[PDB]
């Protein structure tokens, strides 16, 4: 018996007392962060114990048991290498290799304010393991990356049926044969989707509803808002105004939709800010069936998550979608600011961010990273989990 | 140390001798078939032991181990319930229920010859577990179902880069903007793919080679040829001759291709016969990373299997591909014979066969079953493996 | 010698005095109207002569010569049967038949205001000969019928080269590959054309200018404006706003176009009013090479008249344009109020008006008429003028 | 009276006799050729006189009446300037100038055998006036130019309603929405049209039925057949077999149609040979309401000649049809050998020939000519016959 104690002899080398930093280094290598919310109680009790004790703060069996008894379940999984990527220490070295090789990719043209030398990669696994390399804490806008997220919110609140009364499920002209936009990843679809979220309420409260929803998936990491970007998208969004009026003409919005107001809302949502780190948790929530991996909170119905990953796969890269789903085989969404919201189902989320776009408007370093990643690891949607050639499988040991 | 001995008392309740029927029963319930090629040695050693005496043979530790020792790796994996679906008996009960529901769907138009009340479904898991129900042993033609298999052969022999010099990878007019056919799931793509398989050799031996390949994928289960279908497809292949001549004009074939002969080959390949059972093993090879699960032989390269599963996802249902990959989320291919080649990556392959077709040319019961299957079990491409709502997961116990 | 005298005995059968009504009757029978502008001096001279006595006021050679000498060329051309249709009294009998056969056509749905039983036809030959039958003096709106006229204006003021930097000349999605609207008969094209008329000056004066121009083409017959139509067209021009924003994003307008203003103008232009009679003179000006046939003043350059007639042929019926150019072979534009602007080059212009439209939005009676017209008379663009089968040729005697 | 005598003093300057050569030069100047079939009798009687009076001829009134009394109608019309283009001698000056200006355009690629500096234009008016300059007696194949003619033949024998069951009449995909080819000027339409001409008979007599027909419209001038070309069009007619099988699939041909034998007929018709001269009469018959101008024989119904001219206008220049119909406005058809069958309705027919094609496959020198021609003369479809700015009008004198 004695769970908290089983752990205790695992981290102490058949010794009497664990040094506090040694437990912390043991914890940090599992990829978890000490700032992890599922660890607060443990980590508070740890700071308080350093506080009520002497300088050479060392934890005996009984004191270790006191701090860890509150989060022993997660702490046990973390230390028994039961997390989805057990040798997380090695995996992140490869993510570094992938980052550096993707960094030497110099091409591309920034949309038109940011520097073409920003290049950030954040990883968040379905179990909470974090890794980052490059400029991962800079705020940028989701832009078209918000489209999966707000479609998820719509489906989570209204169900696959209702949302898909107003938008289709097939890649793409503005409307398909049923006089609905083809799919919610294209602008015409996103605008109708935006017209479903929190109807009746006004755009100020709508925007807060989606803001708090994104906060839940980001594990309460940074979800911001660039009003500066908002002004530009609404001043030079002539293309979207075209879509808005056309949608209005073909009666695509729900009953009583203030079309010009839905467009302003829509311009706001494209202007929501994230960092690589915060958004990689958002991705990971989609990877994790709707449960935010660093909180354990259910944020999205599995219905909603499955749908969003589905359409991200078939419609998230626009015309490149067939090519991208062929070589990468991961659901992903792209953004003019240079972000790739990338989901490896059941394993992890990622955000890549390099502001230089390629000819198709996808961050060059992102796309190069995404290819490189699936080259290396058997994460392609149709790699075998048993016979995966010479690819490495992060999910296994030895 | 006693590998085969550990198994002995697992099957005999701390008793002296195991009746031979009890072991067989215990095997059949593991999902495996006594006729499994990977058990051939052991089943011969039992055919031998049943000769020394014509009375209910009881096997002691020494003589049991004498038969089981040649197949002990695979035999304990089954009895320790290590297979991809551990409780395989329960899982076939739901397959029966799913088969019965779809059987009540009497809609559909048979192409025009078969009988509209035939209906078989067959399962072959990645580990060789097999269940069938319905008319699983009647030969029917692959028709378009053959397109992923012969694509796979092409890429297996010539690789992604070469095969995709002649055909594209995105869903659909006959050519795309690069002057290649859109993808190998459509006739124009199928025809070009046919023209890559064993160039230089002639059409009689080409067809033998594909046939040897198709035998490998079915673990040497039933593959046949319906000449009657073959004459139909050539006598009425007016659209196909058009596609061929157009392909000839736009120089889509490789150097020195006899297009009018390539069409015959193509009509041959569509006329290949399978049954549910044999085809379910084929699908299962694509389920299993390219290893035929009932023989263990590597039949198709991971590269070839991945690509084939990719293009089935995006192009295997044609227009219905978005609709279908949204709700069902499994790579499939249909054929006018009534066949749905179904693949559940990493779990199993299937063939569904009911000749009544809907207005899209897909098996009515086949489609209904596919939908029920993902309704019931978390096999959808983008279900979570951890949070999957009230869906059942056959990969787990209890 | 003695022209005015030569005419004199032509009207008096070897007699001394001509009863003034008898000249009037002989005038009206050549087709001209006593209100004809080219006859105003003579009619002033006759009002004076009818002022000196109140008793039939017969005219001798001296007083007749005193009235008609100011308009003797036109008058002898009428009485010496030099006009484009000489036996014009006959020709209007057939226009009455055509009017009647077509009044029996009951189909159609009025767009949504008017009454479905209004039906007028107006003819004005290139020589000023006038005929009407039915409700030819009710004001209605041109709607899209205005699109040839304002295209004619643009080309007249800017020439073909300039106008066709901004719009194309082929039938049809909004833009062509040159990112110009397809042709100025489609709404996207009309809007671009609208933005070229009198750039710089504001929308109140731009409207005046087009109005002055429309006056020149109707020979100062009725042109009005329906603010009722105007507010409706702008309240519900959602599709036109969609088009306006799209054209703005694709940079289709000239530099410095207030696009939401150009739409307003456009709605104004569509709300302009004509009667059958006034619009038939407008048609007749395009019929007569750019000279208003009832005033003789050059309104439009031969360049502009040619381009307009050309684009009405190919683009004026939208979808019906091939069917119509095949069977009817007369350049025409249609309007949702029920207007068919008809042009028989070198012979006459015409207006038909019945508010009931068919499914393609063309006046039912209008279209039946146009087909009937070309059944009867060799006006089809590719009828022969020498061997026209059994068709009637109004251009000839006997 | 005596029309012959009135003609007689018109050539003789109030003098006793007419030198036979003076009458001949006066006749040739009107544009007629002495070989004109309508002049056969006159010219026979004339040659017989030179034999009967081997002096200096010189015909007195009685003798001139004896030669001309048989063709007096045509002969006076020629000499009283009654022909459609009365000052024909000056008109040919312009054709020569137009020819020389078009001769300096050396651009273009000959399709692939002929020489790039071959350039002939040949005119035949509706009245029989001839003029040619350059290589007008070299044989070349109609190629696509036969399409208007064989369409005309179809509608001659079977009428508008019937032919257009099987083919549409709107410009361009291989079929349209009605599953008929779009119009008889594209291959898809021409191949169906071919399958309507003289059904039931076999290809050997069908080709003589069409050949005797072309001979009539060419006034029995050269109509030949290149069996040389005919091999080329069938060896490399892959696209045509594409179209053929597709049309067979969609049952576009009439009941009991040998599609492979229609394709063979079709290749023959494309290989028929003409010269500029012989084909210029062919065009002219279309300009003349179906009457071959140099014979007076009615070769085609007016219904048929209308239809053909209509579709030449809208579909005869393929994608260039709208541009061409805008700037040139004449019905014309182009051919890969370098021919432009060109009709100026009611005025003349004409054939142009330069083998260098432009990017669109149209005789570079022909197209330049066609533009130069309508620049010069008010022959554009929507030119005014009364107000035509700086253009010349050959239909007038002075």
């Amino acid at each position: 018996p004695s769970l908290e104690d089983l752990l205790f002899y695992t981290i102490a080398e058949g010794q009497e007392k664990i040094p506090v930093h040694k437990f912390i280094t043991a914890l940090k290598s599992t990829g978890l962060r000490t700032s992890d919310p599922r660890l607060k109680e443990c980590m508070d009790m740890l700071r308080l114990t350093l506080q009520t004790t002497s300088d050479g703060v060392m934890l005996d069996k009984d004191l270790f048991k006191k701090c860890v008894q509150s989060n022993i379940v997660l702490l046990t999984q973390a230390f028994r290498r039961k997390f989805v990527i057990p040798d997380f220490m090695s995996f992140t070295s490869h993510i570094d290799e992938l980052y550096e090789s993707a960094k030497k990719q110099s091409g591309g043209k920034v949309a038109d304010k940011f520097s073409p030398d920003l290049w950030g990669v954040s990883v968040c696994t379905v179990d909470g393991q974090r890794h980052s390399t490059g400029d991962t804490k800079v705020p940028f806008c989701l832009q078209s990356c918000v489209k999966p997220l707000k479609y998820a919110i719509a489906v989570n609140d209204l169900g696959t049926e209702y949302v898909h009364r107003y938008v289709g499920k097939e890649p793409s002209l503005f409307l398909n044969e049923d006089d609905k936009p083809h799919n919610p990843m294209v602008n015409a679809g996103a605008i109708v989707v935006t017209s479903l979220i929190k109807q009746g309420v006004n755009n100020a409260e709508k925007f807060d509803y989606v803001m708090q929803f994104l906060n839940k998936m980001a594990g309460n990491e940074y979800v911001g808002f660039s009003n500066a970007t908002f002004q530009s998208e609404r001043e030079s969004g002539d293309r979207n105004f075209a879509i808005g009026y056309y949608l209005k003409e073909k009666k695509c919005f729900p009953e009583g939709t203030d079309m010009v107001g839905i467009l302003d809302f829509y311009f706001q949502l494209c202007s929501i800010e994230v960092t690589c780190e915060s958004a990689s948790v958002m991705a990971a929530t989609l990877a994790n069936g709707g449960f935010c991996p660093i909180t354990g909170e259910r944020v999205l119905s599995p219905e909603a998550v499955r749908n969003t990953l589905s359409l991200m796969h078939s419609c998230g890269m626009y015309d490149f979608s067939g090519q991208f789903a062929f070589h990468v085989g991961l659901p992903a969404k792209c953004g003019v600011a240079g972000g790739i919201l990338l989901v490896v189902p059941n394993v992890m989320g990622m955000m890549c961010w390099s502001p230089p776009l390629d000819k198709m408007g996808n961050s060059v370093k992102g796309i190069h990273f995404c290819h490189d990643l699936v080259s290396l690891c058997n994460f392609h949607n149709y790699d075998n989990l048993r016979h995966f050639a010479k690819k490495l499988d992060p999910r296994r040991e030895g």
